[PDB]
């Protein structure tokens, strides 16, 4: 629509990875910085162990209102906007991030 990242961009692939997780009731509507470190291990094989790209942009996130920070643990959850883009992501990936099983 309007605010569009780039492809397996950092806002993008935090977005999505929220987005899971936050379809998960008996999992938390969210995760941990350190927690979605692993989930990016799944959002794309081609990732290396050395490579971490740019994840604290998340920060400048909760600004857009995108994603929201708390306690500190500064768990992240998935806001209006946030949630609509994500499912849009989702349709990238074919929406089988939470649930996989292929191999």
């Amino acid at each position: 629509g309007s605010y569009w990242p780039a492809r397996h961009s950092g806002a993008r692939v935090i977005l999505l990875v929220l987005y899971r997780e936050h379809l998960n009731p008996n999992g938390h509507h969210f995760l941990t910085k350190e927690e979605l470190l692993q989930r990016c291990a799944q959002k794309s094989p081609r990732v290396a162990p050395g490579s971490a790209p740019p994840w604290p942009a998340l920060r400048s996130l909760l600004h857009r209102n995108l994603v929201l920070r708390t306690h500190q643990p500064a768990r992240y959850s998935l806001t209006p906007e946030g949630l609509e883009l994500a499912q849009k992501l989702a349709e990238s990936e074919g929406l089988s991030l939470l649930n996989v099983g292929i191999g």
